[PDB]
């Protein structure tokens, strides 16, 4: 027994579940019949006759990555039905021949040294498929000669010798040069790949381009927010090596990596829904249809799992009550569905352990600054906030994905409730991609792919409790400006906008919703008061309307309230759409079939080469036609001011003042006096205290921002980098931003 002899058992238990694997657990049962249905469909319809010139007809043609990586994904899940516990196709000799004799075809026909280890696509070449063939390889060793396992780590080797990418495509090499490693017994190549995790956007946390960043953003491809697509693919890949590696003569050793432990509280937990992982930080892996928001968000769980096996503590048992309360959360889709049977018997061993509590539910408010978004979590929903700028694009696309996603990042707001299944079921396909919600656009035209050039993109928080965000819009695919901005308080949620002017000559207008409805598209809605139609394919024009109640596709708990400050105009239609995800994935892979959701779409239009217009909306999750009632009677919100220069509103019953200042002059929004560019939000306890948070979102100021609150005050505390000049008759203060990239600074007045 060598130590490599152990790494190998070690991961061969990873990927079937090991020997122990209960076939009798209804869910594990699940898992397996799928799996053998699967290999038995490729293995049936397989070309075995040595003539043969592919291996699956619909899979020909040895100089098509995609076509190449797809037949090794299969041999990949055929070698794992042959060696997993419960499978029918356990230990299936025949079977195990086909996958190796494939193996040898391949070596001679497509896979091997002879071909441009930069060949379109590389990522196949180098990554894809070398990730599958070490699997099989592992599977299979003991029915491998030593003459075959040659020409298949002797290939895998020439494609990725060594590490030295960034993120995920350095955690991918790092993960292939050391199974590799492990299979080939080298010992230099595997202590290779265990430092690779210490290079670039891995563990040590990035101050710009690619990798995690201190505030919990995760970039990558250098300017898109990615914490959900290419950011759970490094945490997979991470959690795999570092446990492959734990307690062994090549364990990490790096003090970075207790980063990782970091990335699980503030860079995953927050973007988690109820098993969903935040569509706006998956890029363009929103238009994978094997990849929707639940299916993404199990991954993850499962590589919380993971680490939870090697985690030290505390660690280790705060993961454990993580994955224990989202597995429980999700009762849209079987969490034990579609992760690995390793995965399920893990899990199962922490949701049955009852000295195992679930974690509570995070509250709160985060401002993700390095990546251009923000979050808002509270009980009964959740709050995403996309924005792009100087730093982030509007969105990705490439190699034909995400054809429509234009609008996905430019100030789109996400609503999570009750209703888990929202952005899945066909979502992306299917939503009219010209009216992504809280969006401000010209009607049916798209912008391009890229950044922005304003830098005035982030917000403020207030101890992690409350916050504002503001977006300074100016697309360059055609005219439109605006100030966009949001005020997040405890149950609802203010959306405000000025200064849109246009010279397109084309028709703006806002996206108030645009939600997915039920089966029968007939849920319910009130304006006013009064029920309004719930019929398919019907448009009809609002005039004059205070509020709006829409009932979610849920008994209870996904109801949203629209309150208009001031009335305002709809513009709706209720309507049956159609798409494929060909349409926005037109990869060979996707599947072409039709799909058709309802839809309830409601929009401001306002008009044609519009001068300075506005709009003004709250959000009121979770309320009753009757409450929403309620609120528009007796609000608690009040918009203390629109203008382009500064967008300020105030929540009278918590005593909060949020304010977002557009412009380098001295402006004053309620009891707030700014000299530049901020987000401020401010909260006031009745002659106890005055509490206020400060930030410059351009994080391009090299000075100060001057702050001067209409308050007198007895005594002060404060965050490094303010420095208060004075308390009475007037509070002022002075923030150095210099350097801050984006954060909140902090103050507590004592009043008198
Ligand atoms: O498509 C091949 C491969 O490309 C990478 O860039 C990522 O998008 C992966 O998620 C994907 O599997």
């Amino acid at each position: 027994s060598d130590e490599f002899d152990a790494l190998r058992i070690k991961w061969a238990t990873l990927l079937t579940g090991g020997p122990a694997l209960d076939p009798a657990d209804s869910d594990i049962a699940a898992r397996t019949d799928k799996l053998a249905q699967d290999a038995n469909d490729y293995w049936e319809d397989m070309d075995l006759s040595s003539s043969r010139t592919y291996i699956w007809y619909a899979l020909r043609g040895n100089g098509t990555s995609d076509n190449v990586n797809a037949v090794y994904e299969r041999l990949r899940t055929m070698a794992l039905a042959a060696t997993t516990v419960g499978s029918s196709l356990y230990g299936n000799a025949d079977l195990k021949e086909d996958i190796l004799d494939a193996l040898d075809w391949l070596y001679v026909n497509s896979y091997n040294s002879t071909r441009s280890r930069s060949a379109y696509n590389w990522w196949h070449w180098q990554l894809g498929i070398p990730m599958s063939l070490n699997d099989i390889a592992v599977l299979l060793y003991d029915d491998i000669s030593a003459a075959r396992m040659a020409t298949y780590m002797d290939t895998i080797d020439y494609f990725t010798p060594s590490i030295g990418l960034t993120g995920a495509n350095r955690a991918w090499q790092a993960i292939v040069v050391g199974v590799r490693a492990v299979i080939v017994k080298d010992a230099v190549k595997l202590a290779a790949a265990r430092n690779g995790l210490s290079g670039t956007g891995i563990f040590p946390y990035a101050t710009g381009g690619d990798g995690f960043y201190a505030d919990g953003s995760f970039v990558q491809h250098t300017t898109f927010a990615y914490t959900g697509g290419y950011g759970s693919s490094v945490l997979e890949t991470t959690a795999n090596l570092m446990y492959l590696l734990s307690g062994s003569t090549w364990s990490v050793s790096d003090p970075n990596q207790s980063n990782v432990w970091q990335w699980i509280y503030e860079a995953y937990r927050p973007l988690l829904y109820k098993g969903a992982m935040m569509d706006m930080v998956r890029g363009r892996e929103i238009s994978r249809s094997y990849a929707q928001d639940h299916a993404v968000g199990h991954g993850i769980v499962a590589s919380i799992v993971r680490l939870a096996q090697f985690a030290p503590a505390p660690h280790a048992a705060a993961f454990k009550q993580i994955a224990k309360r989202v597995i429980q959360e999700d009762t849209f889709s079987s969490f034990y569905g579609d992760v690995s049977t390793d995965t399920i018997r893990l899990a199962k061993a922490i949701v049955d352990d009852p000295s195992i509590a679930p974690a509570a539910a995070p509250n709160l408010y985060k401002q993700y600054a390095a990546m251009d978004r923000a979050v808002l979590q509270r009980p009964g929903f959740a709050l995403g906030l996309a924005l792009y700028s100087t730093r982030i694009s509007s969105y990705e696309s490439i190699n034909s994905e995400n054809g429509r996603g234009w609008y996905t990042g430019a100030g789109a707001t996400y609503l999570y409730n009750q209703d888990l299944a929202q952005y899945s079921e066909d979502y992306w396909p299917t939503v009219d991609a010209y009216r992504i919600p809280g969006t401000t656009v010209a009607s049916g035209t798209p912008i391009a792919s890229g950044t922005g050039t304003s830098s005035w993109t982030g917000g403020v928080s207030l101890a992690g409790q409350y916050g504002a965000s503001g977006m300074d819009l100016s697309y360059g695919a055609y005219n439109l400006s605006a100030r966009k901005s949001w005020f997040m308080f405890d149950d609802e949620i203010v959306a405000l906008g000025s200064g849109i002017s246009s010279t397109a000559g084309i028709p703006i207008e806002t996206v108030v919703d645009n939600r997915k409805l039920n089966g029968a598209g007939d849920n319910a809605w009130t304006a006013n008061g009064a029920a309004l139609s719930t019929g398919l394919g019907v448009a009809q024009t609002l005039t004059g309307v205070n509020w709006v109640h829409l009932a979610g596709n849920t008994a209870d708990g996904s109801d949203i309230g629209y309150y208009f400050p001031g009335g305002a105009t709809l513009q709706t239609k209720r309507e049956a759409r159609t798409g494929t995800w060909k349409q926005i994935n037109n990869r060979p892979a996707t599947p072409s079939t039709a799909v058709t959701r309802n839809y309830e779409t409601m929009w401001i239009d306002h008009g044609t080469n519009p001068s300075g217009a506005s709009y003004g909306y709250v959000l009121l999750p979770n309320k009753t036609s009757a409450q929403v009632g309620a609120y528009a009677a007796d609000p608690a919100i009040e918009i203390v001011v629109n203008t382009s220069g500064v967008q300020s509103v105030k929540e009278k019953t918590l005593g909060l003042v949020g304010a977002n200042f557009w412009t380098d002059t001295t402006q004053t929004a309620d009891l707030i006096t700014s000299n530049k560019k901020a987000s401020v939000m401010t909260r006031e306890i009745a002659d106890e205290r005055l509490e206020a948070s400060v930030s410059d979102p351009t994080q391009a100021n090299n000075g100060t921002i001057a702050i001067e609150l209409a308050r007198s005050a007895e005594g002060y505390s404060a965050d490094p980098g303010i420095t208060v000049t004075q308390l009475a008759p007037t509070i002022k203060f002075t923030v150095n931003v210099n350097g801050a990239k984006g954060k909140s600074f902090h103050a507590s007045f004592q009043l008198g």
